[PDB]
């Protein structure tokens, strides 16, 4: 039952739009919503709504695809599904992570480029499950042709990272307190050859810190969980995790999460990536030290003095050390006096500082010799000339309380949009006018530069960090002003904040809504610092892994006569946009549907932000507009002469002598330019040939 003007959209207060002209019943749950005779924001909004009630979590958006979260697990990813997704055009298959998979691995061949799959999205809309399902989809493939091969160690790289980089928190069960860039190396022919992993900006300060609603990293409640008692046994310490300060300030138990079955798929992974015995209990052994670490009390004699040696003891066998020294390190650290040494006063503020500051040192020091270990095994050193790099980022969040580590996280998501608007919006009509086409620059409204610029340009809030921190007397209060004084009023997308509610120093309009941060600590933060005596100590201990995680170190430089977080971030971020334009990117746009974590309710309201600040519907009007699929004139005579036997001039008398809709298609410098669904009609009639 429809009507052409008696169905139609129109706006609500509540659910955003309700049943602008609807779309026919022939264009119900389409897999391309670039093929819909109306595109407005509920004609898109409503397909989605439709493909989700049926358990359709994918739908293509013109070039790219979008995909909402389930929160259920569905039939969708079994090895029958993977096997049959091979070789299958974007078009005959139904939208899959898959179905990106292999095409990307088929434009990898055929154009000799390397590819990388996008992943976008908030906290929890689904970017670590795809993710996995893309590496799924290469190693299920690439196997049909104690530690096991490639294809396995591939698969099991991310369950053993996951214990250690991934959390609970508010907005997600499973956080990954981490980014990740994983290259799938093939070689000439296609096969599968190798892979790495590049991790970026863990965050440290969960390992000693939790809010209210929210766990410390896995691992710690894996081994509480009593699965495997002999690792209590080796970690001298109990079954409960409200006796250790470091991991019990918020949460306790997930209810999404059995911490005893996941403590055994956490072991099953170091065992299939061949980590030794001697590995693995080191790793454990540093986790418990860690956890001892934290209850380690300490008084007044201002300077600070051991208030009891019980769990520093604990702690300096774990790690292979004198009691005493590490205790004596904590409270009086060396100070070089040329070849000699002065110790230096600690009151207990301090003391207490530098153990959380070295229990997270040595925590993500650990995460990166787990990652350079996967990488040792990953690296087969067999023919490889192309790679499918795959980006799985912390997503964009918003807590109860936001601090530098939210700020690292949402300006990376920032980043990353402002990678798919170039991309889909700048460098796409710039190859209209470069191929000679006819064509009106359409201006989107998708520039995210000014909040970008606000953040990692000269005198941004990273640059102000950055100086302040190389400066003895600064305060954070001094660090808020600097702050202030350059942006209050001349940079547009910092606000004041907008606040019972933890208190909030600045505002800032994020592409995906307004963070209040606050910038306490901040300072400290960027800065990093390490009591060297400690790590000193740490590089001469008994235990390999300990002395090995710390060897890299340098320490504070020699002064003379007469590096950042922040920093360090802004580098590795540019590094990898850098690399990622030259590959040719997928984007695969997830969305949450809905706060509650409830499999099939599709939050109207929720839904439609993330659609208008990821820019779906700009995205596939440009594809509507333009030519989506262009071919070489010799590539295009080589395949297509079949049809109707210069490369422009025999693809001129080709396509006019053929039954089509000569306005569908434009001629260009180089390549023939077709629009939307035209290449599929070329491809069905040279198939009817073919036989
Ligand atoms: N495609 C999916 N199918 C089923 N459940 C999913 C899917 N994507 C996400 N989930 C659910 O959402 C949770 C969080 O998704 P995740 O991929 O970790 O999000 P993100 O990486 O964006 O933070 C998972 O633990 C799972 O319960
Ligand atoms: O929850 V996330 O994995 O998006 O950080
Ligand atoms: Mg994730």
């Amino acid at each position: 039952p429809f009507d052409l003007k008696k169905d139609v959209f129109v706006p609500d207060d509540k659910q955003e739009f309700v049943k602008m002209q609807q779309n026919p019943p022939k264009f119900d749950k389409i897999e391309d919503m670039a093929m819909l005779t109306f595109l407005h924001e509920p004609a898109v909004l409503y397909n989605l709504k439709d493909r989700y009630g049926s358990w359709m979590i994918y739908t293509y958006s013109g070039l790219f695809c979008v995909t909402v979260n389930p929160y259920k697990w569905l039939p969708v990813y079994t090895p029958e599904v993977v096997a049959a997704y091979r070789g299958k055009k974007r078009s005959e298959a139904p939208p899959h992570i898959f179905s990106i998979s292999d095409n990307a691995y088929q434009y990898m061949l055929t154009d000799r480029e390397n590819q990388s799959i996008l992943i976008t999205g908030e906290s929890g809309a689904g970017k670590t499950v795809n993710t996995k399902r893309v590496i799924q989809y290469f190693a299920v493939i690439a196997a049909i042709g104690g530690k096991g091969t490639l294809e396995d160690q591939i698969i099991q790289a991310n369950p053993a990272l996951e214990a250690f980089g991934n959390a609970k928190t508010v907005r997600n069960d499973n956080s990954s307190r981490f980014g990740k860039f994983i290259r799938i190396h093939f070689g000439a022919t296609g096969k599968l050859a190798s892979a790495d992993i590049e991790t970026y900006l863990l965050e440290k300060s969960r390992v000693i810190f939790q809010l209210k609603a929210e766990r410390d990293y896995h691992i710690f409640y894996q081994i509480l969980s009593n699965k495997k008692p002999e690792l209590l046994d080796m970690l001298l310490i109990t079954n409960n995790p409200y006796d250790y300060a470091f991991i019990s300030q918020g949460e306790t138990t997930v209810a999404s999460i059995d911490d005893a079955e996941e403590l055994m798929a956490t072991d099953n992974a170091f065992d299939v990536l061949g980590f030794t015995s001697e590995e693995k209990n080191s790793m454990y052994k540093l986790t418990g030290a860690i956890m001892h670490f934290g209850n380690m009390k300490f008084k007044l004699k201002e300077q600070a003095e051991p208030d009891g040696t019980e769990e520093a003891d604990k702690s300096a066998y774990l790690m292979g050390l004198n009691s005493a020294d590490l205790l004596k390190g904590l409270c009086h650290p060396r100070v070089k006096v040329g070849n000699e040494y002065v110790t230096k006063g600690q009151n207990v503020q301090q003391v207490i500082y530098a153990t959380g500051a070295l229990a997270k040192a040595v925590y993500e020091r650990m995460f990166n010799w787990m990652v350079t270990r996967i990488n040792a095994t990953l690296e087969t050193k067999q023919p490889r000339q192309y790679f499918i790099g795959v980006l799985d980022i912390a997503g964009f969040e918003i807590f109860d309380f936001n601090s530098f580590e939210q700020l690292c996280i949402n300006f990376t998501n920032e980043k990353l949009q402002q990678f798919f608007n170039h991309h889909m919006f700048v460098l796409d009509q710039e190859e209209y006018k470069k191929e000679g086409i006819e064509w009106t620059f359409i201006d989107f409204g998708m520039d995210l530069q000014a909040c970008i610029d606000l953040i990692e340009k000269p005198m941004g809030i990273m640059s102000i960090l950055e100086e302040e921190c190389m400066f003895p007397k600064a305060t954070d209060m001094t660090f808020k002003a600097k702050l202030f004084d350059n942006h209050l009023g001349k940079s547009a997308n910092f606000q004041k904040p907008r606040n019972g509610k933890p208190e909030a120093h600045f505002s800032l309009i994020h592409y995906a809504g307004i963070v209040d941060y606050n910038i306490i600590g901040w300072l400290q933060k960027n800065k990093d610092p390490l009591n060297e005596t400690v790590v000193g100590l740490y590089q001469k201990s008994s235990l390999k892994l300990l002395s090995t995680l710390f060897a890299n170190y340098a320490g504070a430089d020699a002064p003379i006569e007469k590096q950042t977080v922040s920093a360090l971030h802004r580098e590795n971020l540019n590094k990898l946009m850098t690399n990622l334009r030259s590959t040719h990117p997928h984007f695969v746009r997830c969305i949450i549907p809905n706060e509650t974590k409830s499999p099939g309710v599709m939050d109207n309201p929720l839904v439609m932000h993330q659609l208008r600040c990821n820019g779906v519907l700009e995205g596939i009007r440009i594809c509507r507009k333009g030519f989506p699929n262009r071919i070489l004139y010799g590539d295009f005579r080589q395949r297509y002469r079949i049809l109707n036997p210069d490369s422009r001039k025999g693809a001129e008398k080709l396509l006019s002598s053929l039954d089509i809709d000569h306005n569908q298609y434009k001629f260009g410098h180089t390549k023939v330019f077709f629009k939307a669904g035209l290449l599929g009609l070329l491809e069905e009639m040279r198939d009817e040939r073919l036989s």
